[PDB]
């Protein structure tokens, strides 16, 4: 069992990105590991501090799985998954490419951007809304890679309790 949360003061006002989202064994608040979210219709985990702790469990992130976990997905099967592996290599804090660099982005803009980039394939949702140009040529060039991939690299998916809850996914290498 995982608690997913949002981080609110992680970033500063100026990165606008409140939902920095993490997860935690329940067991063991000694190490968290940094997700993003899909399904954004649904609600954001509740914040660090919150009385209310949103309850997830994790699942293998096949194609299959993934495709029917999507509300609106751009592309399904193995490219919607492909793709969001690629965005999440390419993007905080993987940065395969040097994109937060080459922008000269903060570490929450970058974040920001990828989850932005996320939302492109998992919910047919490219969201400029508050963008810089440079964060905008980022976001684009993020979304628009066709690097190779690790063949090792997997996708987590965390479901919530509680339905009512965005689903998060995580990347991992099988090593």
């Amino acid at each position: 069992k995982y608690k997913g949360y949002t981080l609110l003061d992680k970033y500063p006002k100026e990165d606008d990105f409140r939902d920095a989202i993490y997860i935690e064994d329940m067991d063991n608040n000694d190490t968290s590991s940094v997700v993003y979210a899909f399904n954004v219709t649904k609600a954001t985990p509740t914040f660090k501090g919150s009385v209310v702790k949103v309850l997830y469990n994790e699942q293998f992130g096949s194609s299959k799985l993934f495709t029917e976990k999507a509300i609106k997905p751009r592309v399904k099967g193995d490219e919607l998954k492909n793709s969001v592996l690629r965005v999440i290599y390419n993007g905080y804090p993987s940065n395969a490419l040097g994109i937060k660099e080459k922008y000269q982005l903060t570490e929450g803009q970058f974040r920001k951007l990828t989850q932005r980039a996320v939302w492109n394939f998992t919910d047919s949702n490219l969201s400029l809304d508050k963008l810089s140009q440079k964060e905008i040529d980022a976001l684009n060039e993020l979304i628009n890679a066709k690097n190779a991939i690790p063949d090792n690299l997997v996708l987590n998916l965390y479901l919530p309790d509680d339905s009512y809850y965005q689903n998060l996914l995580g990347t991992k290498f099988v090593t």
